[PDB]
C-alpha cells in the first residue's frame, strides 16, 4: 500500500497536543529538553503510542465524578472514559488517552448535568498537572474552582480545556511543554511511555507543528509543539501503509507553482526532522503541503533549510 | 479515483457542529421540521457546503478584538479570521466558516492577551445566538461576560466553546432552527441546502453528540450530517461520485457481519430504511464501509 501524507495545509490541521489549531511551522534547538510528548504520537504505518487517540477534540479532556476537597474550593475528579464508561489503570499506557503532556495549569469550565432532572452547571476551573494529586495513571486529578459548594457527588462531569495560566514574578516561567508530568503522582513513575526523540545526524534539528495556546491568567509561556499534526495521527493509524524504509523524505511544495520549498525526514517512529539550527518560523505560503517523494535512511542528506 | 469513506469506528470522530466526540448514531422522522445545519456540509466528492470547515477545533470559536458595551459586562466582538486576519462579508458564504448554525445560548470561556507585555486574563462568557446582536455575517457578535472592566480594546480576544445553557426545560438550545446572521437586517444567504429522504421508507441517519450543559435546563441534543473526519476526508480525495448515491454497510470486524446498509447521498447525508425513532445499537469496532454505487430506488434492507 504506497504510503502519503495529508495534502491538508497547516492552517487547516491541528495540535495533537491541545485542542486548537495548528499556526506555523519552527523548527529550534533541543539539547535543551527532554523531547518526549506522548500525545501526537503515532509510526508512519498507523501504530498509536504514548497517551495518543485519534481526534484533537478530546486532548486534555477530563470526565468522571467530583467530590469536594475538604471544605475548600477544589475537587477530585475520578476519572472515567470518553464514553462515561469505567476507566482500566491497568491497560498497557502510561495514564488515560488524552491526558496532558506537559506540567503547566491549564484553565477551562468544569460542568456537570444532574442526570435525574436535567439541571447543569459550568465552573472556571484550572488544573495543575505538576500537582502530587494529578494522578491520572492512578485514576483521579484534582481541580481548583472557583465554587464550593455548586458540584454535586455521582453526577457526570466534564473539564474542557481553554489555555493555560502562571503565577509569578519570573514570566513565561510556566507552562514547560517538554518536562512530562508524573502520571501516578509520587506513587510511581511514568511507564509506558513513547520514547524521547532528538535528531542525530549533523545540522539536523526537530520540526515542530507549532500552535499559541490561549493565555487565561498571569504571563503563561504560550508556545505549544507538536510532532505530527493531529490529523496526521488519523491518516495514518487508517492508511496502515506499510513502511518500506526508517525514514520518508517529503517535500513541503507550493501546489500553484509547484516549487518544492523544503524538504524533511519523516521518520518511521512519527517525528520530521530538518537540516537547520537556530530558532526558526518557516517562511511559507499558506497553501504549501507536504508531499512524499521517496523511502530513504537516517543518513539522507537533506538539502539545508 | 474510487471513492471511500474513514475506517474511524463512530467514538473514534468528531460532531462537525461542536467541538466534542461523537457517541452514538440516532435515526428519526424529520419530516415536521427543517434540516438545514450549515456546519458537517460537504459533498463526496469534497464541496465544502454552508459555513463548512475542515477543523473540529474551529468550530463555534470565534476571535477578534473586543469593545464593551456602555459600561455593562458585554462585550461586542469585531471578528477575525482563525489566523487574524480579514474575514470578508461580500464571500458568498452564510457567516464566517464555524459559525453556530443553531438558536441558543452558547457558554463558553473569553481569553485574552495583551501584546505588549504577555498579559493574558479568562471570563466566563456567553452568545446568545438568537439576540439581535449575533450578526456574525456583518462582523460582530455580543458576548456576556461575568466582566465589567477586565478585557482591554485593541487585543487578540478568543471565544472557545464549552457548551450550553438555558433559561426558562429543554426549549433551548433549537438545534434544527438556524439562527439570522444578520440579525434583523437581512435574511440568511448561500445556505447549504435542507435535507430530506426523498424515497418511502427511509430517514436519515445523525451522528450525535451530547453538547455539555452549563446552566439551566438546557437542550443538549446535537446532531450531524457527517463526521468531521469524514468532511475532512472527502475534501482532500475529492473522489468523484458515480451516481448520486454511495451504498454503505456499516460492519462489525470482530464478525465480517453486516449491522445495517445505508445510502450515502452524493450531496452529504445519510438515509437508512426504517420509521421511528430509534437509537442504533452497534459494536466497539464497528465502522462504515462504501461497497457500490446505487440510485435513489435502491430499496435497502430494513436498519
Ligand atoms: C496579569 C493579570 O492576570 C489576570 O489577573 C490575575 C488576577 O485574577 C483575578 O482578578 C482578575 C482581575 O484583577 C480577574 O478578575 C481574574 O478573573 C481573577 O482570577 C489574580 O489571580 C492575581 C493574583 O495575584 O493575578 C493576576 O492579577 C487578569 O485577570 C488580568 O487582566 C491580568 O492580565
Ligand atoms: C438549574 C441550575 O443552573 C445553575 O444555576 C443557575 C444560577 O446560576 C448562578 O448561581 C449558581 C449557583 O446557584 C452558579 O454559581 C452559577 O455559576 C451562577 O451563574 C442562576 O443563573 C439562576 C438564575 O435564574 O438560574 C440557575 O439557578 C447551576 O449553577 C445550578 O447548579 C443548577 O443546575
Amino acid at each position: 500500500k504506497p504510503f502519503t501524507v495529508p495534502i491538508l495545509t497547516v492552517e487547516e490541521m491541528s495540535n495533537s497536543r491541545f485542542p486548537i489549531p495548528l499556526e506555523k511551522l519552527y523548527t529550534g534547538p533541543s539539547s535543551a529538553f527532554v523531547v518526549q510528548p506522548q500525545n501526537g504520537r503515532c509510526t508512519t504505518d498507523g501504530v498509536l503510542l504514548g497517551t495518543t487517540q485519534l481526534s484533537a477534540v478530546n486532548i486534555c479532556n477530563f470526565r468522571g465524578d467530583v467530590t469536594r476537597v475538604g471544605i475548600s474550593h477544589d475537587y477530585t475528579m475520578n476519572l472515567v472514559s470518553q464514553n462515561w464508561n469505567n476507566y482500566d489503570p491497568t491497560e498497557e499506557i502510561p495514564a488515560p488517552l488524552g491526558t496532558p503532556d506537559f506540567v503547566g495549569k491549564i484553565q477551562g469550565l468544569l460542568t456537570q448535568t444532574t442526570r435525574a432532572d436535567g439541571s447543569t452547571r459550568a465552573h472556571k476551573a484550572t488544573v495543575s498537572t505538576g500537582s502530587v494529586h494529578f494522578t491520572p495513571k492512578l485514576g483521579s486529578v484534582q481541580f481548583t474552582t472557583d465554587t464550593n459548594n455548586d458540584f454535586q457527588t455521582g453526577q457526570n462531569t466534564k473539564f474542557t480545556p481553554v489555555g493555560v495560566i502562571q503565577d509569578g514574578d519570573h514570566h513565561q516561567n510556566e507552562p514547560q511543554q517538554w518536562v512530562l508530568p508524573n502520571y501516578s503522582g509520587t506513587s510511581g513513575h511514568n511507564v509506558h511511555l513513547a520514547p524521547a526523540v532528538a535528531p542525530t545526524f549533523p545540522g539536523e534539528q526537530l520540526l515542530f507543528f507549532r500552535s499559541t495556546m490561549p493565555g487565561c491568567s498571569g504571563y503563561p509561556n504560550m508556545n505549544l509543539d507538536c510532532l505530527l499534526p493531529q490529523e496526521w495521527v488519523s491518516h495514518f493509524y487508517q492508511e496502515a501503509a506499510p513502511a518500506q524504509s526508517d525514514v520518508a523524505l517529503l517535500r513541503f511544495v507550493n501546489p500553484d507553482t509547484g516549487r518544492v520549498l523544503f524538504e524533511c525526514k519523516l521518520h518511521k517512529s512519527g517525528y520530521i526532522t530538518v537540516a537547520h539550527t537556530g530558532p526558526y518560523d518557516l517562511v511559507i505560503p499558506p497553501n504549501g503541503y507536504f508531499r512524499f517523494d521517496s523511502w530513504v535512511n537516517q543518513f539522507y542528506t537533506l538539502a539545508p533549510m
